[PDB]
């Protein structure tokens, strides 16, 4: 097994999807502070895939800067908060799911 | 702990890409094994997306329970390896990715 350029490739989808995750809880919090400005977010999230997050945040400067700092700064918090819990909770997800199924597929017998 | 709702969504979500590439690397050794099964596999994932992965194990095991309880194994595995290298590949990326970001606000007027 591939190891380390799978570990390469998991890395580039879960740096997007931080970035979707700092997105959502800005969102969130504008909800309750700003929702113009959360619809505004929202609509633009429809117009550009958060799965190109790099293009989704150039794109973003150039009708938000005061935004695109806000998740910069939200995403990098998250990762250094959410990374090191990472390990243990994804193998433990995986080996709950495994049980699941393997119930699941023994009741199909 | 903190961001606990945000790990425990990004736990689930890489859950399912690490399905993803159990299922990708198990179609590598069909394609080599038996090439027939490799056919049906890439049929299955057409149908059947990969992102709903419980859906999908749940699908395969109506009709292929070996193959279910190989990919559960596999992804296992693959998780085990995987996540030890992810925390510090995903910081070094955000963090590039945040020095690219920072110069384009940056160098514009």
């Amino acid at each position: 097994m591939e190891f380390k350029k799978v570990a390469k490739e998991t890395a580039i989808t879960l740096q997007s999807y931080l970035t979707y995750q700092a997105v959502r809880l800005i969102s969130q919090q504008l909800s309750e502070t700003n929702p113009g400005q959360a619809i505004w977010l929202g609509e633009f999230s429809k117009r550009h895939p958060i799965q190109e997050s790099d293009l989704y945040l150039e794109a973003m400067m150039l009708e938000n800067k005061e935004l695109v700092l806000r998740i910069l700064t939200v995403r990098e918090n998250l990762a250094e908060g959410v990374l090191e819990f990472l390990p243990e909770m994804v193998l433990s997800q995986i080996k709950q799911s495994n049980g699941n199924h393997r119930r699941s597929l023994l009741e199909r017998l």
